[PDB]
């Protein structure tokens, strides 16, 4: 009957509340800028578990959620079998101006698992299987003229995030290892079809490619850049580009990956970042000092020198190509030698 929302537009709601007259809230799953996610029991479909994304009562976010519902439904029509690992939408509705999307309940997202593991990195076999799945899911989207644009660890969910705790003797610390590394891709609120208007700036800043910063236009290679940043973060446990400002971000890119190719510099209208073909920046700023203290060349972040590690870094570097026309495609990444080390079960998604 009566319903309340806060000045930020979120729905005020506690455990035990019902929505429509079928979803009963039984836990909190997290909250973004979009709204909240809550675990609900579906009293219309067997008292079964759904995750319920409750969107803020704000124009911008309602709109993004209508867009997301159109993507999700188009995806489930293109993939009736669920073979391409996108979260499965079971229902949607409008609850007093809050768009609500019901999803099949999954475990922790890959960021939260990492955070609860004190940011100890995923083991390489896990990184490999997660990479394979992301590549598979996104390659599917890509070939259906879709680009996600907001890939990041929080938008990647474990199907089941149950773990075992081992004791690591090198690190003199306990360590959690997820029992099943099957994942799903979430959050299509920013997903853009080839034929739709492309906003100048997309992606969360840390996962944002240089073509976006340099306003060179973007398309599917944007997601491949994001994936490379994500694999790094899974493998080291910290963010590759821990940045909050464009100039600083470009400096990190150069320091981690080498010079921005001169042809992208010629093409950009953001010439304020350059002078005589070189990036311009204040080395004495807190931003400058931070990047000089902390950003080193990609290869130096490698933890082990064995082949499987060498190959991950070859893959990552091909995903972090500056030029989006030369950046590896996901179709091509799926053929990369790094993936030879998957088990047959992993390769066939029987996990
Ligand atoms: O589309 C989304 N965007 C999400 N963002 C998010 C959700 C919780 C914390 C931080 C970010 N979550 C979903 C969907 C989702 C779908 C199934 C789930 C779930 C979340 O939590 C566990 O089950």
């Amino acid at each position: 009957r009566s319903v309340e929302d806060d000045k930020e537009g979120h729905l005020v709601c506690r455990i035990g509340d019902w929505l429509q007259e079928r979803y009963e809230i039984v836990g909190n799953l997290g909250e973004g800028t979009f709204g909240k996610v809550v675990e609900c029991l579906d009293h219309a479909r067997g008292k079964s578990q759904v995750a319920l994304k409750i969107i803020r009562n704000v124009g911008k976010y309602r709109e993004a959620a209508r867009l997301e519902i159109n993507v999700l439904k188009k995806i489930k029509e293109k993939d009736k079998e669920n073979k391409f690992l996108c979260v499965l939408m079971s229902d949607w509705f409008n609850f007093h101006g809050h768009m609500c999307i019901a999803f099949e309940l999954l475990g922790k997202n890959t960021f939260e698992f990492l955070k609860e593991n004190n940011f100890q990195p995923y083991p390489l076999p896990h990184v490999r299987h997660m990479a394979y799945q992301l590549c598979h899911a996104l390659r599917f989207l890509h070939e259906n003229q879709l680009t996600h644009t907001d890939l990041k660890p929080e938008n990647i969910l474990f199907v089941n995030s149950e773990f075992e705790t081992l004791y690591n003797e090198h690190k003199s610390c306990e360590e959690k290892s997820v029992k099943n590394t099957s994942i799903r891709v979430a959050d299509f609120g920013s997903a853009t079809f080839d034929h739709e208007h492309h906003t100048t700036i997309v992606a969360t800043r840390h996962y944002r490619p240089p073509e976006v910063i340099l306003e060179l236009g973007w398309a599917q290679p944007c997601d491949v850049w994001s994936i490379g940043c994500i694999l790094f973060e899974y493998y080291r446990g910290f963010t590759l580009f821990q940045t909050h400002e464009n100039r600083e971000h470009l400096v990190m890119m150069e320091k981690i990956l080498g010079p921005i190719p001169s042809h992208m510099i010629h093409r950009t209208r953001k010439q304020k970042y350059f002078y005589k073909g070189g990036l311009v920046w204040d080395e004495n700023s807190s931003d400058g000092r931070y990047v000089k203290e902390n950003c080193k060349p990609l290869k130096s972040y490698m933890l082990q020198d064995s082949l499987e590690h060498v190959q991950l870094f070859d893959l990552m570097r091909r995903m972090l190509e500056f030029d989006p026309a030369q950046r590896i495609t996901l179709a091509e990444a799926l053929l990369h030698p790094f993936f030879a080390g998957l088990t047959p079960e992993e390769r066939s998604f029987h996990t």
